[PDB]
């Protein structure tokens, strides 16, 4: 039942933002929530070419670095290339079947967009300084540790599309399939859309911000600093798509844009505030690994443990979930020069 | 069963454009098909912003224009933004479930990222000309000659994301649906494929280069002059869309890239042709509605007819297609300065 233009002439004003009737005509000149339409504009005033960095002198630092240090920064690279591998794709696949108001498509496309961008610009820093790009690039699949994240992250997006295709073919109802009892409920497929977006908001808002300190603490020592110019230009867009989906995420809560929502977003609550948990002890066991062989100056586990908790509280008042640590200063100010 | 990271290392050179393993990593230090890194590249350095352009003038043009002329000059506007309004999602939505090369997927995202902007652009446009641009936006889609065309190109997509969705619940072969048969085949779903392919190349390489002749005829005669610079940006993304799907069709109908494809293409080979024809004769009917109430200078219903069979001979040749039309010159060759 879904539809690339649907007939139907609807004020997209009153639509909600998801599971209103697909967008049909794409116009700009008004938007129910000129948030969106910012985003757009904004995201579209920073387009830039990872070509545009020299990262020339990268590869001399890189074979500089102790065995260890080598190891804390691809495994980070590793990592960004591996989120942004399901960023580039998986807002188009998930959420664009899904909206109903063409400032939100436009906005889903336009970020999905500026995700393929830094995951060329990993590429582009990959290949300058690592003589076998595809070592690299393999163990991205194949690594223990990343792997570990790349299946809890992927399933809260696979979960959403899955459930969407069946609610697009049979509709809501109890139907059958080869004898299988299956239950369609929009409830239920707006209560995956929710936690999807929570799980990208930590995503985004969390899990890069973390490896941004890794990448930054490099540039602190006056080291890659190739990689930490396209870094820059990356958290400049990471802030523009976290602003995206907490506003997503508030206006379903508020029950401003679906009633529905609100008490959908009431009933999930304890599950979105396990999940932000979850991902920040994940973050935490990561920085076990990253510095597995040693740390360097200015970066080392009790550090980076102390950013995850300092930034996650931040990150979860935002979207109006209660603050899991105590909360704390900034113990890497010094990040805040290159945000 | 499809999945936003799969998890098996697969050697990406080796998959197929469509319906291999999804792309896991995004990476772009190699290609199996170097044409889409190609593109990718010629279009992010064609990035343009609308607001680039001054329009400020085309709104004394357009109200000076008799009525008859208004008419055809909205008339088109408004066919282009339906046409954008559909390849500002539809290839995302419809293409990417389906790839499974990283160079392809990329190519996907950027070409209808590329399309929000022409869609962003032909709001500016509106804008900046009528007192009330709902107006323009409602007739899209009640518009009941728009409209007929909206219908058939939608199709094409839409029965390719419909039966995407069973084929990737239930797999091949025969299933029950509330006790209906569903034959699911890999071997039908690869032909919805190239059906909606040869059906978007025909909207970019003709439907779209009709339009462009239309835009470009006002600029013959010194008006609209702000909107005929957008026309020619768009124009140069266009040229890299449709060789875009020139590329994937001639592909797959070689058999280079899937052996069963080039069968499937045979098979096909009517009823491509037949599509095309029924797209130009469209497009010749459209000419009619366009100049209804008259024509202008350098441009009627018999000159843009004959564009319409010069330029389907054309494109339908790169594809492999016969030519429905007699061979005839260029009967605007002025519009060769604009493109
Ligand atoms: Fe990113
Ligand atoms: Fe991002
Ligand atoms: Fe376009
Ligand atoms: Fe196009």
């Amino acid at each position: 039942a879904y539809t690339t233009f649907s007939q139907t002439k609807n004020d997209q004003l009153k639509e909600p933002m998801f599971f209103g009737q697909p967008v049909n005509v794409a116009r700009y000149d008004q938007q129910k929530y000129d948030i969106f339409e910012k985003l757009i504009e904004k995201q579209l005033s920073f387009f830039w070419r990872p070509e545009e960095v020299d990262v020339s002198r990268d590869r001399i630092d890189y074979q500089a670095l102790p065995e260890h240090e080598k190891h804390i920064f691809i495994s980070n690279l590793k990592y960004q290339t591996l989120l942004d591998s399901i960023q580039g794709r998986s807002p188009n696949v998930a959420l664009l079947p899904l909206i109903s108001i063409p400032e939100l498509e436009t906005w889903v496309e336009t970020w999905a967009f500026s995700e393929t961008i830094h995951s060329r610009s990993y590429t582009h820093i990959i290949r300058n300084i690592v003589n076998d790009p595809s070592v690299v690039f393999d163990d991205i699949v194949t690594n223990e540790q990343i792997q570990k994240r790349a299946e809890g992250i992927s399933s809260y997006y696979d979960e959403l599309i899955e459930m969407t295709s069946y609610w697009h073919l049979l509709g809501e109802g109890t139907h059958t399939v080869n004898g299988k009892t299956v239950t369609v409920s929009l409830r239920e497929l707006k209560k995956k859309l929710y936690l999807c977006l929570m799980s990208v908001n930590a995503l985004e808002a969390i899990r890069f911000y973390v490896s941004f300190a890794c990448s930054f603490a490099f540039a602190e020592r006056e080291l890659m600093e190739g990689n930490a110019k396209i870094i820059r230009l990356i958290a400049r867009d990471e802030a523009l798509h976290l602003t995206g989906t907490q506003h997503m995420l508030n206006l379903l809560r508020s029950g401003a844009d679906d009633p529905e929502m609100a008490e959908i977003a009431e009933e999930c609550k304890q599950e979105c505030y396990d999940l932000f948990v979850q991902a920040a002890q994940q973050e935490k066991d990561w920085a076990d690994y990253l510095f597995r062989d040693g740390s360097m100056i200015g970066l080392n586990k009790d550090i980076l443990c102390q950013y995850v908790e300092y930034i996650t509280n931040i990150r979860m008042q935002a979207v109006g979930l209660d603050l899991p640590f105590q909360t704390r200063s900034n113990p890497i100010p010094w990040i805040n020069t290159w945000l």
